[PDB]
């Protein structure tokens, strides 16, 4: 299993504009378009993004190309963040996937906010971190996806995804 197959399971694929769990305008593999209420402000973002007139609908390829971009962006933002970088560096290969997962979903600023959890992950206190991570809006809103991610950090295996 790898980072792409993991996110594809957590986010799903959709070829038509839709609203995310928070109510935002999204498309493809969890690509957020706009936090704006307007379907028009969404269609326009979408055309800029693809380089064509989409009229709210894209192909598989287009969907995957956006996904490639977003994963890369997520990885580079982690390596550029003074708070994230060190954590990532301290982690093994699986766990590293788990942090990329939170970052793709919640943004760098967001995860950079889990000060305590970050500190415990760095210290390799797995069980403690799993417990602290659950005390968050994140976990309360998307509990099953949170659980999957959290098990990945606790265990270091891909069990929750198999
Ligand atoms: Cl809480
Ligand atoms: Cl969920």
């Amino acid at each position: 299993m790898n980072i792409f197959e993991m996110l594809r399971i957590d986010e799903g694929l959709r070829l038509k504009i839709y609203k995310d769990t928070e109510g935002y305008y999204t498309i493809g593999i969890g690509h957020l378009l706009t936090k704006s209420p307007s379907l028009n402000a969404a269609k326009s973002e979408l055309d800029k993004a693809i380089g064509r007139n989409c009229n709210g609908v894209i192909t598989k390829d287009e969907a995957e190309k956006l996904f490639n971009q977003d994963v890369d962006a997520a990885v580079r933002g982690i390596l550029r963040n003074a708070k994230l970088k060190p954590v990532y560096d301290s982690l093994d290969a699986v766990r590293r996937c788990a942090l990329i997962n939170m970052v793709f979903q919640m943004g760098e600023t967001g995860v950079a906010g889990f000060t305590n959890s970050l500190r415990m992950l760095q210290q390799k206190r797995w069980d403690e971190a799993a417990i602290n991570l659950a005390k968050s809006r994140w976990y309360n809103q998307t509990p099953n996806r949170a659980k999957r991610v959290i098990t990945t950090f606790r265990t270091g295996t891909w069990d929750a995804y198999k």
